[PDB]
């Protein structure tokens, strides 16, 4: 049986590692690590992205933590903290003599209760005309225009009518240099890597693009091959040969519309020369990522060849201009935002913040409902779970109450990270929720305010919490049922 | 003799490992493998499929567990648990002074008794109209459409008139991403991979398929060559040659009907080039399986050549498509000459692999029912009544087989006991009370809830294990115990 | 002197290993072993076939155990058990002060006595019209038709007139799948490996076969060789060359009669193509074993060439047909039986049983005499040996009595394997043989019957026992004389 | 430890049971058994074995005195008690592993014991009393032994009724009372002490040394001879004290020696010396006589009324206020027959019929006690098996065939020959275990197993 307690202990370790980074006052960690740079961040989603590999059960949790929440929802730290708490209680319930399967079934019952109780606390947010602008400022002073950019980005490209699914279709590329919120919103894709030769004309109008992934030397189907190159004459004949078929690539592209092209893999030495004369010149190269962006945005049917391009495909951009990066306007349609800043730390922080923003909006587009955070929704869920537990017989009663006390960890953790007395403030808030009948208040947490939390606008959406609880109960289910730990 | 006790101890060790995974409340076993991912499942069939292969007796239990039950029936974990119990009892019989061959004889006779008793407990199930669907709910809250697609799958592909033996020509593919209720109704066979090339036609309709196991390169003498190209003109002569002989095979396929082709082995550098320019979207590349699927489904008469074919061979498919799931892509085709294949999108990566085994249980169950339509009620009930009959026959038998029969009777009762402990109930208390409620109520159905919700009657909850599942379970268990009870010295050079 | 006791001990070890697998209730062992499959069987003949190599003297026994009995007779387990017993007695006789050479000479005397006494117990079995059918059912419910198949197989192909020697000429090939005794008897050879291409016509009538072992590329007598393949023209000229000489193999075969051929070694890629057009197509390949079967059955003079075939040889089969194996009928003459079953364990068990059958019949054809088994013949032999020992003086007296007590191990072992008290039942049977004067009864052994053993039809033939005793005394002779154990 | 200490006690006790499992029945093994500087003692009958051996585990010592203080002091058969206890524990192990609580197993063993005990009433066979029959009934334990034992226990018995007595017997001739060795010391004394008042004194005979700084100093004749004379007079004090309360002979431990024994002759006080507990408490329980810790301070009262005391070449006393044999086994058996005159046939037969009863009654039982009773049946069946293997027969074979012949022939008698010569009927050979022997055996074994089952932790 102690195999279960080994799993429960190793998982509680991960939880205690992560519960210090919960909330706005969370901590950062270090991570590095492949002789490379460092990353200091809250938001456990990127914390789990590294996390040295040790115990098998811990990695079961690391896989399932990203599995749904980080990939679809937002809140990741909460999943692992809640899971660890549920395990902390399942320990003292296992000691009391209850069988694990009974613990898991009880946690299922309680989970369904809390989820069914998040709908009663829910609040609605409408779409299609701003109003989500003030809903984003919560996701992070500098928020007012960032919200504008976010909504304007997601609403322009979204299924929305109807289906209620986004695309993305959207990444972000920041330039070190500028000042904070001088960031700009665009309508089309933007890439780095310039024209490959300085003498090219900037500004290519109504451009017909040529997306190709091929090398530039004509190959031969593989035979024993070798060569002879006997007389110097044949040497010059060979040079002349591929020098001819370098043009066979140039005007062949120009027959289907030229302007500028786009190449992957290699771009030869004198190729840029022969391409400069014909006003074709492309770019090299940045593969798949940033290639498929231009593929979906304009045209484009990426061509793996090598002389087989016929249009048909490609097109149709209207502007391509600039000190090292080239950016393009007027597309066939596709948005990829742009960010200013300085010191390299003013950017990449706003990228994390933005990520939070886009995620929130997408979730609202799918289902537009919100519950109020700061542990308030957790507390009320615990009230309902405990209430249903008082009316339930047999052993699942105790497992349900354990679920309640486990949910009450989020207010406690939020309190610890801000320096408040955990159980004291947590208890006071639970009391103030029973009376007042206000499932909105709890954990300031910013040390400034009236604690109402309906103010301060702290929203955790709705699918975010239902996915957090569902994933947590799913994990704890596995960990409770895992034994033997085979492995070769 | 102690070699036998070593075998009995190791075998009971395997059994004790998997007696916690018995029933719906069974446990998981982490089970990582090689340099790859992990797999956590109940249903010992996969457990035995990997496990830790060490002792030759454990190897024997894997050998025979997959030999018959996993390949034909369904229940595997029960076989190893029952064999373990029979061994645990036969050990004390060894100590009692009984010869092993006599214990195996008694176990054989008792096994025949129980087997013959399952027929008396049997019940009938109708066929051909919506009657098996509600009885698939035992194999697994997504059941409502799972059972539906199950019966549809096995009834669409079956001998059925009559002979009542059919399997395979049906596979399952999970593409990972969605929720379990996103599972869809199915039509024809569906495979992965791609036609290659992005400029390919992504939807080829009314396709005549050409299935080939051949390389696409023009062959060479394979004598000892030193091919040395002299003049640059001969460089171009080489390129021209293979550029032409790659095409000599293209319109060779197009003269017998083209659309799209199908290739094993290599699809060369240019090749796909020359096939795009000639508008022949072939595909590459897949081994025996998934080749013979499209072979039997449409057409197809797999061609071992290589420029030699007349069609004839090509099949008649109505639609072939390429759909992109997330980033990666799989090409799936509909409207075949007929052959159906199921599809699952579960999400979370672990929500699938559950639906695959749970569905497999469905195909197996329905297949067994078509072969012989009879059911005994599960939850250990059939085991309890079988133990009752075995003890009854044992009280009236003299000499040494008497003791072996009683040991068999007590060994059957481990299934209700394991089912009891895995659900949190007192193992011997509930099992005993049920064994009394089966003689007093004369109802060979009730016993071990086991879901901790219900009337314990087991007539409701409709838990069915068919018949050949149980008959093969007991036959395989007694076969294992028979072999293990013999065998000494374990040479192992 | 203790070198002798080391040999005697190491040999007694092998004996004790084997005496549990004696009789119908014998045990199985495991064997495996080269990262391969397992084999669980009675009949020590296949047990000695593996048996890890340890002591030199043990391997002297393993070589001599197969030397004659398994290769010609049947009973192998009895040889090693009897040898071990003779050694067990030779130990206590060596301690008594008798020289080994005297022990061996006494064992010779006693062996000659017992052998000379097996003729008095002998019984005759006639040949040429069934009657051997009920003689086979003893060799293993399912026996009635198997006996039919066995006699019908051996009598059709045997010298028999006269010479009294078989051939074999006969193997067995079973197909997993079927039901038990649905096995069939044929008149001709049968092989696997199909026609090598599906488009061939099944059923090749009055076929003229072409048995060849050669590769298909024309070689050159070895010189420094190399090549040049300069111009593409010469490349195509080379391809054309061997493409021509591939036909030079085809119609060359068709000139001497074609139908189907048979090839060993490799069969090239496009060779099956060029052979499909000309209605020649052969098979690849399964070497010597199953090749020489068709050689002796039809024709065939296996040709190692490579263009030198002229007929003369080859011929003359009448049918070749079928889901993976091809079988042929109507030959020039040659029998190889066929077996149904299921689970892979229903077959290969009947193969072992069959092996026993064929061996018995062959032995009867050589010399048609039988003694009754179950240890009865052993007991009576012990009675005669002890009787001659009471009238013999000097030291060989004790060695002879030791031979008697050593023969009496077979009834004891047979008793142990069935669970009876060894010395009690053995003694009772010896008594019941002295009175009643019936050298037929002893050791049930099936726990069901009247113990008469003239019933139950338990026959061990005659050469089987005389060879068992001769081989046993031969072994014990060596082991008794071996000393020094040189070795590099 | 908490629980595994239970399995440890099972192992430790069944170790003892397996030690003495070979010494059961007539073909038992003798066990060398020396003792320190002592000699060899080779016998069956574990009764004397349990006295020896060693204190290994406190449960192994708990096996003793439960198998001794009762069955050796009440019944006769000791080895069966420990063998049975070991078997019961062995099956209780399988019941423990099955998930059954220990106290439930102990209770089940109690109820099963009730079934078996109450049977023995049904298997029983009565024997007549008051003459003969008992004599030919003793040849089991060569002719006169029956007679002398019969009349010896006949002379000392309650008989009307309650039927109990022991211990007035110990150790070929007949006997008139209890007898002692040694002499009255100094044969000039009278050998005819008839109508003797015995003065039982376990004490020294010395001048009462005062308590003060002592160190005597003496100079030859004057003081020395006065010292000898002094303690001789002080000896006459005790002499004249014993004659004032009572008369004639006395009995003394410790020292006499010196002249001393001379003086008592001149005063006609033929005492005896010297012996410890035995032969002191023997004549104490026989005649009179209590015990005096003094040393001249007593009232009588105490003295015994022995009628005759004589000396023959060992002095013996007759007619006591008690008869003892002169040259074990049947003497206890007869006592049991005096208590209850019924017998059941032995050789494991009573165990087999009891097992058939406990199992027949166990088939109809709810809850867990079912398995406990069945285990009890399989426990009683170890006596026929052990009996079988000790003679060389196949254990389970002979045992099973007999258990079948008992229900088919309806004969709670036949089973285990065992001497390899007989008709197996057990009616002949006249092998009888009485009733109190078996009933006490089962009660004691079950008491043991229950005790061990309750115990846990225990240091
Ligand atoms: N202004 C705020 N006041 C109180 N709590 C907050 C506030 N903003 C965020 N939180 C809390 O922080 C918790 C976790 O968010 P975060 O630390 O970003 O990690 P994750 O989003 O991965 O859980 C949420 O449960 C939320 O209640
Ligand atoms: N709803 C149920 N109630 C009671 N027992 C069940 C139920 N479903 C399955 N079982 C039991 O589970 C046992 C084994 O099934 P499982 O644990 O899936 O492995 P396997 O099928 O390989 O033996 C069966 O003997 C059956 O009696
Ligand atoms: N039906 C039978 N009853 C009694 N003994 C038998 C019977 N069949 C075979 N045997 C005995 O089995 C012995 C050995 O046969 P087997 O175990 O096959 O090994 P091997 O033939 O190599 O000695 C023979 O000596 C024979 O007496
Ligand atoms: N003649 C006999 N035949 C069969 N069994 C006997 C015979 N005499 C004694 N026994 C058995 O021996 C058993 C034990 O006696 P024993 O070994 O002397 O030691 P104890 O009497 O102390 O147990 C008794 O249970 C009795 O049944
Ligand atoms: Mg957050
Ligand atoms: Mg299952
Ligand atoms: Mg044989």
């Amino acid at each position: 049986l102690e195999a279960l307690k080994s799993h429960i202990m190793a998982a509680k370790a991960v939880a205690n590692t992560m519960r210090t980074s919960l909330g706005p006052n969370g901590l950062d960690k270090m991570m590095v690590d492949k002789d490379g740079d460092v990353t200091v961040t809250n938001d456990g989603a990127t914390i789990l992205s590294m996390m040295d590999v040790d115990h098998q059960i811990a990695k079961l949790m690391v896989e399932l933590s990203k599995s749904q929440d980080d990939e679809i929802g937002d809140g990741t730290t909460g999943v692992v903290v809640l899971a660890g708490a549920l395990l902390e209680e399942a320990e003292q319930l296992l000691d009391r003599g209850i069988h694990p399967i009974r613990i898991a079934d009880g946690y299922e019952q309680a989970a369904r209760v809390a989820i069914e109780r998040l709908d009663k606390i829910s609040d609605s947010v409408l779409v299609d005309i701003k109003d989500t602008e003030p809903l984003i400022q919560t996701a992070k002073s500098c928020h007012r225009q960032m919200a504008e950019i976010a909504v304007n980005a997601v609403l322009t490209v979204a299924d929305m009518e109807r289906r209620d699914v986004d695309f993305e279709l959207i990444k972000v590329e920041g330039k070190v240099g500028g000042r904070l919120e001088d960031t700009k919103l665009i309508k089309g894709v933007i890439v780095d890597k310039d024209f490959s030769h300085p003498q090219m004309p900037k500004k290519v109008e109504d451009a017909k693009i040529a997306i190709l992934t091929c090398p530039f030397e004509p190959p031969k189907p593989k035979t024993k091959h070798k060569l002879d190159v006997t007389s110097v004459e044949d040497y010059k004949a060979l040079q002349k040969y591929e020098k001819e078929k370098f043009e066979e690539m140039i005007q062949q592209i120009k027959e289907t519309g030229a302007n500028l092209a786009i190449c992957q893999w290699g771009f030869d030495d004198e190729a840029n020369h022969l391409l400069l004369q014909n006003n074709l010149p492309a770019v090299r190269w940045v593969g798949g990522p940033e290639i498929e962006l231009i593929a979906i945005a304009t045209g484009g049917r990426i061509v793996p060849r090598f002389s087989e391009l016929t249009a048909e495909k490609l097109g149709f951009a209207g502007l391509v201009q600039e000190t090292k990066d080239k950016m393009l306007v007027i597309e066939q349609c596709a948005v990829t935002i742009f960010i200013r800043g300085g010191n390299k730390m003013i950017i990449e922080e706003a990228k994390r913040s933005l990520h939070d923003a886009l995620c929130v909006i997408r979730n609202l587009i799918r289902d537009n409902r919100v519950v109020y955070g700061g542990g308030a929704a957790e507390i009320s869920c615990a009230l309902a779970v405990s209430q249903e537990a008082d009316k339930c017989p047999t052993l699942e009663q105790y497992a349900m109450r354990a679920f309640a006390d486990a949910l009450e960890v989020i207010p406690m953790a939020l309190s610890e990270n801000s320096g408040m007395n955990p159980i004291q403030t947590m208890t006071e808030v639970r009391a103030r929720q029973v009376k007042e009948m206000n499932p909105a208040l709890g954990i300031d947490c910013l040390h400034k305010g009236t604690n109402d939390m309906k103010q301060q606008h702290v929203i955790e959406t709705l699918i975010g919490k239902k996915q957090q609880i569902s994933l947590a109960t799913q994990m704890v289910r596995m960990i409770l049922k895992i034994d033997d730990i085979r492995k070769p």
